[PDB]
């Protein structure tokens, strides 16, 4: 029952160590220019907002309204959808995967620093995703609550290596990347929730990309700061980000049935348009537009070479990786754990 | 609408920086000493285990049946279950709280060390405990879901400081005294829903304490093997989170209408015997008991004083706080957020 485990050495501590002060230093910033992109709790939606509530007499007709209507959404989307339940449901991860970032530690779980109240903060507001999605697959009985935790348990044991080396720099530019990704995903499940006829998964779904949003405009501009402060090594860690692709946060899915768990995942995601390689291309596509690295100048010999690279970069992708629909054209049917080894197309 | 922080200030690494050599060694001792109590994924319960099943027509009447059985179960107990699930909730916490322990660090989210391994995959089974008790709530309709799940973003944004400064000498003995005392805690929380009339909700609970319970024994394993490696220096540290004064790691709890939530939580965790100050006492002296911290001979004079210090403190916590079950006998009437401000005795 051997889970995956990554197939890269270990790279910890890849940045100049002095380092730390160019993020000691940009406390005061941080705090008036990303503790911002936080709604104060009390102004935050809860899961509890979308749910049947359990303390109305209402709470019948709701949880009954709300499997019927899941019934005419098909059994590829709620595959879909249940990647990213899993995804989200993984956070404890993502905490210590910020918290290896050597500029912008927590250090003692409560530290006062900017960066850690931003982390706790943004964790706070992520974890949320998980009780939500969660409670509304539980509701619907369409999926296997059952083995789908137990991928949770598999994946939470394993991490994962995004390949930062506990570089401030490497990881907030894979966030400000993975950040928009999970938007796009979230908000074609969206859409697609709601051309099935279901308003209210929708609604779910609407709402969490509206926060990833909200994230990805912070953690852009961490990384557009850092563009004015060290305009070579930002682009240097940049197109190191790029050579290395950007693996996706659950890449070890584990059900204890299938060694492709994520393969297969992500070729169902891509048949139904909810994250396709063609998405990937737009991404970093925006994030060259946003960043303004095209209008970069006076850059190292190293610098120049990194930027060249990661701005014709999404044409190239865009063709490679267009080729990988006339390959969703006729693909074979395949069961899934997660929905009682029914068979979705891959 | 402003939470609470904590009142000591900021101590991080305060252990001989070189000693993360004794910890880098007992890598293979710990392969073969702690992960053993680890479960492998495929032999352990998932939260499916204990709730209605939803893809099944038994779906109905088990819900059903089971807010019905809630309904027999008084307010008090409810704030009691309801603060266990928020900690148990705050889980990312927790991880990172580990996370930042010098020597047993992970460095990159999926480090093949042992401690790490250990670290993820105890993660993971503690994850669980948050889904399932949640699941539980929501279903009773007791509760308010959206006041309980807003003091959970109150809670993961400001962490906790349990005074461990990244020490994994002070960080295993403090999880090692926490973990004993959610087992106790679980124990009666499983007992009263017992008495209650309520097996379902008692079997959800003796499970987690049985988790809590394999953890302990690792944990104290962990610290016990330092008493052999550095006898001096780990009753040091040990002296030294007594002086402190264990505080539970949800102890900046807040709801937006309470000031004194964990105050006022613990008052009737106490009043109800789930966790009593008496309790406390037992945890400090079952663990002198079980490290043989009693019989340790040739410390240095500042060990010896932190021996006697340990060693005698027991019986006088039972005295002193044993006078605060007569301030649960005529105390006040008072509402929580968590159970649509209705009111509990303190
Ligand atoms: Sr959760
Ligand atoms: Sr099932
Ligand atoms: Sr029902
Ligand atoms: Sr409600």
């Amino acid at each position: 029952f051997m889970p995956p485990r990554e197939v890269h050495v270990q790279v910890t501590h890849s940045m100049p160590p002095q380092k730390i002060e160019i993020f000691k230093s940009l406390d005061n910033w941080a705090e008036e220019n990303i503790l911002v992109h936080l709604k104060p709790v009390e102004k935050c939606w809860q899961p509890q907002d979308f749910l049947p509530d359990p303390a109305s007499d209402g709470f019948d007709e709701q949880v009954r309204e709300l499997r019927e209507r899941a019934k005419e959404i098909p059994d590829d989307y709620f595959v879909v959808l249940v990647g990213d339940m899993i995804t989200e449901e993984a956070l404890p991860t993502y905490q210590t995967m910020l918290n290896t970032l050597d500029g912008v530690r927590d250090e003692t779980g409560a530290s006062p620093t900017s960066w850690a109240i931003w982390t706790r903060a943004w964790t706070a507001e992520e974890n949320r995703h998980g009780d939500l999605l969660n409670k509304y697959l539980y509701l619907s009985g369409r999926v296997d609550m059952r083995q789908i935790e137990k991928t949770i348990q598999y994946l939470i044991g394993s991490g994962m290596d995004p390949r930062t080396e506990n570089s401030p720099y490497l990881g907030f530019i894979y966030t400000s990347f993975q950040e928009r990704a999970t938007f796009i995903s979230h908000g074609n499940t969206a859409r697609q929730a709601k051309e099935h006829g279901d308003i209210k998964l929708a609604q779910i779904c609407g709402t969490i990309a509206a926060d990833e949003k909200r994230h990805e405009t912070a953690y852009t501009k961490i990384v557009e700061k850092l563009f004015e402060i060290d305009p070579d090594g930002t682009v240097l860690a940049f197109a190191d980000m790029m050579r290395k692709k950007i693996s996706m946060p659950a890449h070890l899915m584990y059900d204890g049935r299938d060694d492709n768990l994520f393969d297969h995942f992500s070729a169902v995601a891509q048949r139904l348009g909810v994250y396709t390689a063609k998405d990937y291309a737009d991404i970093l596509e925006f994030l060259v537009g946003r960043w303004k690295v095209d209008k970069l100048t006076g850059l190292s010999a190293e610098g120049q070479k990194a930027q060249d690279y990661v701005c014709r970069l999404p044409p190239r992708i865009r063709r490679l990786e267009e080729r990988a629909q006339g390959r969703a054209k006729e693909a074979p049917t395949m069961p899934f754990s997660w929905i009682f080894d029914r068979q979705v197309k891959l």
